[PDB]
C-alpha cells in the first residue's frame, strides 16, 4: 500500500480505471474494514482516505477531542489489501484561498441531524464533492450508519451528476447491538452499559411494525424504551421514508427507524429498517 | 454534428477523452464562434450546451425574454464544426427533487455583479459544476467579457479539483468597439448607437495609464467618458487587481478596468486590461 499526503502524488498513483473509493476520518474501527473489504471484492484498485474534515464540526463540537492514530490506521488499511491511502494535511485539503462550498438543501438537511448539528452537511458535501473529483472513483462506500449522511451524497451525487455508484453498507455492531463508531471510545465503562438503550429503542418499534402496529404504536415503544434511560438525552426518535427522511404518516417499504441523543460525554445515533 | 437534449445521450456519445467544451446560453453570436473555433483547434472532439440557466438569473430580470432560436444556433455550430450540442430543457437539468448548490463565497462573489445580481454567481457556480460533471471535459471556454465569472468558475475547479483547464477567451467586439451579447438584441437603433461608451470609457482609462497616469487620474478619465451617455446609468467603474477584484491604489501588471451599467432596456457590462 502507497500512502500519500499531497494531491500531485495522489492524482497520479491513480488508474483511471475500477477505482473503489472509502472516504474515513480515520482511527478505524471493525465497521470501516467492513467498507475496505465490500470495496476490495467488487473493484480492481482500492483507495482510502483519512481526513478529519474540520468543515463538518461545528461550533461547540468536538474537533480537537476527535480520535486520531495514523500509523494505527496505515497498518489496519496495509492488511486489508487496500492500494492506495489518502492521508493529505488541513492545508492539502484547504489551501489558503479556499472559498467554495457545495451544500444540498432542503428537508433533507434542515431534518434531524442537520437541526441538531447546523452547517454540518455542507462541510460533509464539500469534502466528499472534493474527494470524489480528487480520486474519480466508479464507486464510494459509505456506512448506513450515519444513514442521513448517505442520502445526502446520493442526493449531492444524483443533483451535481458525479459518474459515481454510492454504496451503502449495514451497520456493524457490538454483540449487545451498539453500533461501531470511533465516537465510542468517548465513553465511560459505565456510560457503555447503557449505550445499548438506541438500538434497543429501534428493535421495539420493529417490533411493533412486525406484529402488525401502527407508525403511532411504533413510536411509543420506541419512546417507553429510551425513557428506561434518563442518562440519555434524546435529540429525536422517528420512523420516516427511506427516501425523503420525512416523518410517515404510514408504513412504507423500507420505513426507516432513526435515533440520536447524548450521554455526557457523547452523543450516540443510530438507524434501522423497520418495516416491512 | 448531433444534437442531444437529455443526458442519458450526452454521456453515451462522449469520448473519454479530448473533449472540449463551452457552455452557453443560446442565441449566439460571432463571439461564441471564438470559443468553439479555440475549442475545435486545441481538441479533439468538441461539445457546446446551449441552455437559459434560471438560476443565475434574478425575479427582475429578463429570464422569460431572453432570446432564444435553438434553429439557428444549431444551425451555426454546425458549421462551425461542432461535434456535439447539448441543448436540455429545464426539467432535464434540474429535474424534481434538486436540492443542491455550489457557491464560491468571499469577496470575489460579493463584489462588483455579485451586488447588482444577488446569487447570480451561486447560479453560475451550479450549472457549471453539473455541466462539468456530465461532460467531464479536459478544457472549457469562457469569454473574457464576464472576467468576474470567469475568475469564480476558475476558483471553483482550483478549491473542488476538477480536473478542467478553464480558458480565457479575448472578448469579440463590433467595430465600434461594443462588445457582442446575446442581449445586445434588446438594444433598440438609438441606444446601440450610444452603447460604445463602456468600451470608450475604459478604452480613456487605459490610455491614461499607458502615458503614465495615476489610477486616480485613469478613472476620471473613465468616468468623464460616461458622463457623455446620461442615458447610461452606472452600477460601477473601477480599475482592479486582475485575481482578486479588489480596487487598485497603485498599478500592477493585469490591472483590470472593469464597468458596468444600465440603459432603459438592457443592462450592459464590459471590461479590458488597462496596465502595462
Ligand atoms: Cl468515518
Ligand atoms: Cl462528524
Ligand atoms: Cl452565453
Ligand atoms: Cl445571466
Ligand atoms: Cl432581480
Amino acid at each position: 500500500m502507497r500512502t500519500v499526503s499531497t494531491v500531485a502524488e495522489l492524482r497520479a498513483a491513480l488508474p483511471r480505471e475500477g477505482v473503489g473509493f472509502v472516504p474515513t476520518m480515520g482511527y478505524l474501527h471493525r465497521g470501516h474494514l467492513a467498507l475496505v473489504e465490500r470495496a476490495r471484492r467488487e473493484n480492481p484498485f482500492v483507495v482510502v482516505s483519512v481526513f478529519v474534515n474540520p468543515l463538518q464540526f461545528g461550533p461547540g463540537e468536538d474537533y480537537h477531542r476527535y480520535p486520531r492514530d495514523l500509523e494505527r490506521d496505515r497498518a489496519l488499511l496495509q492488511e486489508a489489501g487496500v492500494d492506495l491511502l489518502f492521508a493529505p494535511g488541513v492545508e492539502e485539503m484547504y489551501p489558503e484561498g479556499f472559498a467554495t462550498r457545495v451544500q444540498v438543501e432542503g428537508p433533507l438537511t434542515a431534518l434531524w441531524e442537520g437541526a441538531v448539528r447546523p452547517g454540518h452537511f455542507q462541510g460533509v458535501a464539500t469534502v466528499v464533492a472534493r474527494l470524489f473529483l480528487l480520486v474519480q472513483p466508479q464507486r464510494a462506500y459509505f456506512g448506513e450508519k450515519d444513514y442521513q449522511q448517505l442520502l445526502v451524497v446520493r442526493r449531492m451525487v444524483r443533483d451535481l451528476g458525479f459518474p459515481v455508484e454510492v454504496v451503502g453498507v449495514p451497520t456493524v455492531r457490538e454483540e449487545d447491538g451498539l453500533a461501531l463508531s470511533s465516537r465510542n471510545v468517548y465513553l465511560s465503562p459505565e456510560t457503555r452499559k447503557k449505550a445499548p438503550v438506541l438500538y434497543r429503542a429501534l428493535l421495539a418499534m420493529r417490533e411493533v411494525a412486525g406484529q402488525g402496529g401502527s407508525v403511532a404504536e411504533a413510536l411509543r415503544a420506541g419512546e417507553e424504551a429510551l425513557r428506561a434511560v434518563p442518562e440519555f438525552r434524546k435529540d429525536y426518535l422517528a420512523i420516516v421514508h427511506p427516501e425523503t427522511l420525512l416523518p410517515l404518516s404510514d408504513w412504507v417499504a423500507g420505513a426507516r427507524g432513526i435515533v440520536a441523543g447524548r450521554f455526557p460525554e457523547a452523543r450516540l445515533i443510530d438507524n434501522l429498517e423497520v418495516y416491512p
